């Protein structure tokens, strides 16, 4: 309707793109998962194909607006591709990521953003010891590529992986998954950069 | 011709595209199912391929004409990226849907669309048994993304599955093929979300 | 060269592109297979992988020109983009079709349009019997996804498939090759659609 | 630099891209191929896999410029998508071919250009006794895939393909490679086409 | 904010991009590479599978600011297609390149560039003896596809590739890897082209 055409219009055109954040002006960005399915091991490769929900939050000014001024309007949904994203990456993958769903953002008045894509991942993990009881433990990093700490921040709600959409006929069994932000440093560059470390424990079910 | 040329630029140079429904314009979809072939099963993955067609259907009142003002044209084809989609999607899919069909679609002058893109799917599926007589049931739920139930609902026209066009000579054969509107809630958002459950039983032909 | 500049200019530049047949202009397609190699049969899956051309004809008062107002140019090449093209479509495909020529068509001045698009299927097909002698018989039927026969009137020029490009060598050899226009209605719409039905009958070389 | 800019932007924005030649403006391009590797080879679908460079030249007057107008500059690189390159296709491929370099052209103050992609082809043919002494022989065509004999002449440099960086370590060693100009007919059309016939003898190296 | 989008906007939306190195303008592009799996060995094909990043590093001074004309910013981020980017190519691949990476470079003040994509790759070599204990030698050069070493020259921090980061639980153990400037000559060419010549020693993990 008029109004969100408004106000989109308004906010996607009165203004360039929110060229990212800086030391100056650093973001924080919420991130947690939910993991859908561990598809696939590959114990020739030790890789190992993963299926899940990267819900991820921030805010921007640039992105608020008054309600009253728009016919009540207090959120709507967007393309991603209208908005700036982080550029959250996982640093054990070994093949490009593939997206399970369509990528369209939700804009609320207050400035913030929640964006949940979809995807499958394959990544490095040894896979030795998932037929046991004990199972085997595999981690994924997941971080900003470009941004260190001072521009990107990052925290989670909880340290628990959502298992509740988990696949029940699933090959495996997760026998427990966690998430934990942490910070290191890289040879490359002076800065700390940081991360959500995603541990998860499981085996073949039975 | 140039009456059609003139109503495409009429409808899609004329305004901003339609920013997608709202709680206070929602939008209902009709969608409907037809299985072309289970393509292809994996017992060592529990993934499990199908190739189908989904009709979509509904109706946007910014994709109105009145055809006497336009040489009484009454509907046309148009590509799918010149009007807004809706975000249906199979929740249990493990990989990125593959699209078979030209994406087109046609609209009609009261504003009503009708959208058919035939996929290749691979979601997930314990087959556990299709060697079987009893055979195997999957299940599939196709829904809104982004949109909870008070901004796009979703309907179906029928409760059975489509299977006139079932590859005669498939490594699989239906014993049945429902589709049911259900709401379901979600972790993340308090929200109600409507998904149409594709429920399919087969066994080895 | 200026007047094929100046004529491209003419034809695409100035008046918008043609929207495709309506029920008020109805089209003449015309539809031939040149099929070159059975790469691939696959008896788990019931595929059967194809290679082949697909020759399109039509023809467009809105693409003739003049040659004598145009240096006596008769036909150019043009990127498939800059024009309208047909939506065919070969219905039992099970993957995404791969284009194996250059996206490019051949428009002369009387505004007939030649477009030869190269391309490799995967479509549903039982190979039982393929090893025997008397062979295995395969249909796939290709036509317009969304346009009637009251839009798009679709034939063929000959009734036998063009065979003279088939590959020598191939793991299978053709027994007989028929490409037949029918017509076809369909659940979700009233309006009869027109196919064109490609039956091959073909066994493993020896 | 300045006067580079300034040269590209006369060439490319005051009049628009060649639009390729016509029956009264033919162009003739020169082709040669360099073997970098036979990677795989299948006998289950007789389709063997080739990394190669084609080497592609030809001369535009449109593409000329006066070097001391532009500061002695007799040169310059440019991205392939600048200019109009040549439509050459394999016609025996059974999969799309993959790009392995930049595809960047340089194009010389006489109007000349050279543009040398690398790629890898999936292509029909018969592996039987690739393990022998006498190994196998396989042949590809390489055309324009929509210029006739009319528009588009092709020649090589060279009757012999270029071994001289061949890799030694490949699962494959070459016996023999020619390039060869020739004409034929196809069954869609009057005018002959101009293909450049590769012939390649190749074994297991043991 | 204001000021960044302002700077942006005068570097690349005012003056045409930059039409690359030329003979009078040549350019210096530093490389080095982080090796994080060895994925597959293929000795049915003789390909093997990498997974690395690699670090580039070059200096334009068309991109050049003085900081005191925009609020103090000393450098940015820029999605690397706002760019030039140097046509580093692996010569010995068998399938296009994978991108792992978001390709975002920095860009700083004095003209300076860090652009470090991480990619797949699938190259030519050949595996056999992998499985023993002296392991196997595979070479990889990476080098510009169209610039002589009149118009791009290469070079890197240093000669040993960094190992660090190397994913312990990989199928494949790497003994050693070295990363070397060379300069070649090609059949097509009359001038010299440089590369950098990583050379990876690895065995399959045991015991
Ligand atoms: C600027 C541009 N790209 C970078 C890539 C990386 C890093 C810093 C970068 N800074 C370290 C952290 N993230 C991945 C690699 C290494
Ligand atoms: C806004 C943006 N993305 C969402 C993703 C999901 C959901 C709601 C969202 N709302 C729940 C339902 N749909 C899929 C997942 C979870
Ligand atoms: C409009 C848009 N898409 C359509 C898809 C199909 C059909 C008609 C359509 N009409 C029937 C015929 N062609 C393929 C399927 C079903
Ligand atoms: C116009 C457009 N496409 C064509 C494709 C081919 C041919 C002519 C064409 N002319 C014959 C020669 N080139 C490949 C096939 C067949
Ligand atoms: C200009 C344009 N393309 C080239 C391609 C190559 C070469 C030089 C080129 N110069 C030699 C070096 N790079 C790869 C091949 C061969």
């Amino acid at each position: 309707q008029a109004n969100l055409m408004r106000l989109k219009s308004d906010l996607f055109n009165r203004s360039p793109m929110y060229p990212g954040p800086t030391k100056d002006d650093p973001l924080t960005v919420t991130l947690g998962f939910t993991l859908q399915d561990i598809v696939k091991v590959d114990s020739s490769t030790n890789e190992v194909d993963l299926v899940y929900y990267e819900r991820q939050r921030w805010k921007l000014n640039s992105l608020m607006w008054d309600p009253n001024e728009y016919g009540n309007i207090t959120d709507f949904r967007t393309s991603a591709a209208d908005i700036w994203t982080p550029d959250i990456t996982a640093y054990e993958s070994t093949r490009p990521v593939q997206v399970l769903s369509p990528q369209i953002a939700v804009v609320t008045h207050d400035g913030s953003v929640m964006f949940i894509p979809a995807q499958r991942l394959s990544f490095m993990c040894d896979p030795t010891g998932v037929d046991s009881e004990e199972g085997v433990t595999c981690a994924l990093t997941f971080g900003s590529w470009v941004y260190s700490g001072f521009e990107i921040d990052l925290k989670t709600d909880t340290d628990q992986v959502d298992l509740s959409s988990y696949y029940a006929s699933s090959k495996y069994e997760i026998l427990s998954a966690t998430q934990t932000r942490q910070v290191q440093h890289y040879s490359c560059c002076p800065e700390p950069y940081i991360d959500v470390n995603l541990v998860v424990k499981f085996r073949e079910r039975r």
